[PDB]
C-alpha cells in the first residue's frame, strides 16, 4: 500500500502570527503543469492536516518570516507543530527567530523536520506559542509523509 | 521496488545568485567513508535532478546564504524549486531572506521541503526569482526521494 | 519490512556549541499524547543516532541558534553531520550562520536535509566545525529515515 501523505501550503497570502492560532494553509496543489492535490489518506482542513491512518510520519514545516522591527524592536516568534488543540505542542518540533534590536528589514527562513507516531483523527498544525511584535509570515508549508 | 531518489549538492564552491539561473550542484557523493553516488532512477545534470519514474516525491533544498551588505544594503533573495524551464516555479517551495539595512556580515540558512507528483523527464532545480544585491550562495543541496 | 528510523532531539536544555563536540540529543519521544520512542532498528546514544541496518537514509537536522553578540560581535557557527569520529564530516550536510557585526539579539534557524548510504555501526551526529564566539544552541533535532 502506498504511504499516506499530504502537503498544505500558503504561497500567496501573508498573515501575521497570533498566539496559539494555527497558520492558514489553503493550498494543496504545487505542480504548475499537472496541478492536483498532493493528498493520500489525509485531509487538508485549511490550517493543517488531519491523519486518517495510524503510522509513523515524517513531518516538516517551512516558514518565511519578516521581522521588520515595526512597531517594536526586536520582533520574535517561537513556533511548534501541535497535535489536536493548539496548546498541545510537539516537543522536538520547536523553532524560533528574533531580529536584531538595531535597524530594520530582516527576513528569515525557519524550517523543522520531525518523526512521530500518529493515529486516526490527529490534527497537525503550525502554531506560534510566543511572539514579540508583528511577526509577518510571508509563506508557510507543511508536509506529512508516512514512513512505511 | 526501491524508491527512486537522488541527492545533488555544492559543498566547496560558492556562487552568486543570478535571476532565473539554476544553482550549480556538481556533487552526488556525500559519504566520506564509502563515497558513491546517492542516485537511484534519477539523473543529476549539474544544476539539478531529472525524474525518470512517475511518482510522488518529497523534495528538499538547503542553502547557506551570505548577505554582506556590499555593494548595497540590504541584500535579499527569493528562491523556488522550478519544474522544467527556470521560470516555471513550484508554489509551496518558495523561501526568502533579507539582511538588515544596517551593518554587515549576516549569513543565513534557508531550507524548504515539499511533496509533489512528478513525471518522467521533469527537471527539478533551485532558482532565484528575485534578488537585491550580490547574494552569495555558500553551499546548496537538493534531495529528491520517492514516497512509495 | 518497515523502514528503519530514529528521532533524537533536545527541546528543553540549551547548550553552547564547542568545536568538534557533538550536540546533545537526550529525547526520543515527541508525541505529547502517546509519548513513546520514535525508534525502529536504530539506537539513540545521547548525542546522535547509530545505524543498525544497511540502507539509504534521508537525514535532517534542525537548530535554533542564538547569536547575541556577547562577548564578541559577530558570532558565527558552521555545522555538519558527522559519520563516526566528529571530524569525519559529511559533504552536503553543511550549514552556517553569522550575526550582524552591529547590535544584539539575533536568533536564527538552520535546517539541512541529505540522502546517504549508511552501514551497520555508523554513528550520525551534529558537529560544530567552526565557531566564533559563544553560539547558543537553544534547541536541536536529528531525524534518520530509511528510504526503502
Ligand atoms: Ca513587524
Ligand atoms: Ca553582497
Ligand atoms: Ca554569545
Amino acid at each position: 500500500t502506498l504511504p499516506a501523505f499530504g502537503f498544505a501550503f500558503n504561497a500567496s497570502a501573508p498573515q501575521f502570527a497570533s498566539l496559539f492560532t494555527p497558520l492558514l494553509l489553503p493550498s494543496v496543489s504545487p505542480n504548475p503543469n499537472i496541478t492536483v492535490p498532493v493528498i493520500n489518506d489525509t485531509v487538508s482542513v485549511g490550517d493543517g492536516i488531519r491523519i486518517l491512518r495510524a503510522g509513523i510520519y515524517q513531518i516538516s514545516y517551512t516558514l518565511t518570516i519578516s521581522l521588520d522591527n515595526s512597531p517594536v524592536a526586536p520582533e520574535a516568534g517561537r513556533f511548534f507543530l501541535s497535535l489536536g488543540t493548539p496548546a498541545n505542542i510537539i516537543p522536538g518540533s520547536g523553532t524560533a527567530v528574533r531580529s536584531n534590536v538595531i535597524g530594520t528589514g530582516e527576513v528569515d527562513v525557519s524550517s523543522g523536520v520531525i518523526l512521530i507516531n500518529l493515529n486516526p483523527g490527529d490534527l497537525i498544525r503550525i502554531v506560534p506559542v510566543e511572539l514579540i511584535g508583528t511577526v509577518d509570515i510571508r509563506a508557510a508549508a507543511l508536509t506529512v509523509a508516512q514512513i512505511s
